[PDB]
């Protein structure tokens, strides 16, 4: 591992960081961009592999990461405002190894609650959800179908650091039905068209999934199939549905009502 | 000529529509940007007083827009991509006068709940506030002091159309102060500091004010000193806060749960 310094925009590994606000190219490397360095230094205790640090503790952490076998860059407020694309950026500015979960290895306890969301569209209720499950002690995030990336710079703002912190798994429709039979779950769907007060339900005998719908579409009858029981909660308005995030919210802290105390 | 055509972009009737990103002249003109055919009926059906009107059930809209004294305007898929700063957007776009209820004219009665926010700065945490609370059955809502404008476009997208559909008050610090102290309602601050359980407070007796704070300080002292109740959500973590709007739409379920159904 080793140090270096550019300035100018060209120099074409300043292009290669760039471009990780691309999926294609974060893909191409199984790589991600994060900003803060309390973030950074959070993210390294949580055992995140870190590829390249830019930029008095900078110095540990750059020891750590030329420790550990990667590149790191002394630069210019130009160079790193061009990278995050804010003209007010942060002054340190992490790249990371992706890690998700594989979906067989999640064996669900007494106790704990996980997030399912089919087909979520949006970066930042994705980023939001995954902050919410994390402050509200969920176990993980599994996200199902075709998905938006939980590793674009949006959707890591929108975590504000949650995204180092609760398991993120990632399915196709079959593989996630199969395992939601076989881990022993108490799978609670959400519809528009749900039949049961979601404060009427059991969050306490088994471990819980809630099954959140695509924000323009809802649930697919293929998962809304699977429900040991289909939630909704209720409205009083013109309003046609809940915003994602806001629902899921609402289902965490109902979810673990009995276990969340002061 | 109300039903009136334009091609060119040049045309200062198109870049007076596109001074609505501005703020001076939203605010200066009483008026703002809806995208939407069924929001732009829904807003009509609400009593919205519309003042332009952009673009099958579009003659029965550019009748109800005539009827009420509004300017009608046919334009290319390309008129409407530059006004709107969107990739493939509505066939119609609605131009309104803003509507602001003002607070002393609000009669809190029994039943009913009302959101605050102190300092507000994020349209999309707005936008969905504005949202949820429509969905609780809030009687509408109030920003304290200086906050982001809720008849920008950022925010009116992230209502969809829930802007028209639930009051809105601005108010300072005093001002708001004033009627809460007249008005004679439980007032719910959101705080870590003096702070109680959330599930554990009184939401039956008084009509409910919901007080939440801003994004990066929370509430100021003066206002949480003037408190009936300070509520916590309890968490699990080092993360220390919800996001606003989620915290809001929690408590608006929990000041709302003996009522929805
Ligand atoms: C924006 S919504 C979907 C809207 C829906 N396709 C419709 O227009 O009929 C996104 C998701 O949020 C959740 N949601 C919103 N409102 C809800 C409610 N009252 N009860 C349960 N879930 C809700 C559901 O999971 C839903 O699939
Ligand atoms: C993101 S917060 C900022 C709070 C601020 N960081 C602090 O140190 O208090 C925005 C506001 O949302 C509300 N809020 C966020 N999390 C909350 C919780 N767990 N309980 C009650 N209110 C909360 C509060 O009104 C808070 O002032
Ligand atoms: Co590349
Ligand atoms: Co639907
Ligand atoms: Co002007
Ligand atoms: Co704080």
């Amino acid at each position: 591992g080793q140090v270096k310094e550019v300035t100018s925009l060209t120099n074409p590994i300043v292009k290669d960081i760039r471009a990780l606000t691309q999926k294609k190219h974060r893909d191409e490397t199984r790589s991600f961009m994060a900003e803060g360095l309390k973030l950074v230094i959070d993210a390294l205790d949580l055992g995140w592999k870190i590829k390249t640090l830019v930029y008095p503790q900078v110095e540990q952490v750059a020891a750590k990461t030329v420790a550990r076998g990667g590149l790191v860059l002394e630069v210019n407020e130009k160079v790193i405002s061009t990278i995050t694309r804010r003209d007010n950026p942060q002054m340190v500015v992490g790249i990371f190894e992706q890690r998700y979960s594989p979906l067989r290895d999640i064996h669900p306890q007494e106790g704990e609650t996980y997030v399912a969301l089919d087909r979520v569209r949006d970066p930042g209720n994705l980023g939001t959800i995954i902050r919410t499950a994390d402050a509200a002690g969920a176990s993980g995030i599994i996200l199902v179908g075709e998905t938006t990336d939980p590793f674009s710079l949006e959707t890591v703002r929108a975590t504000m650091g949650s995204v180092f912190a609760i398991p993120i798994a990632r399915a196709n429709t079959e593989d996630f039905i199969r395992w939601q039979r076989a881990a022993g779950v108490q799978v609670v769907a959400t519809h528009l068209a749900g039949s049961v007060d979601y404060r009427t339900i059991d969050y306490k005998s088994k471990p819980v999934v809630l099954l959140m719908g695509n924000e323009q579409a809802g649930l697919p009858v293929e998962l809304a199939r699977e429900a040991g029981a289909l939630a909704r909660i209720p409205q009083a308005g013109r309003a046609d549905s809940l915003n994602l995030a806001i629902a899921t919210g609402i289902m965490l802290f109902e979810a673990r009502r009995h276990l969340l105390s002061l």
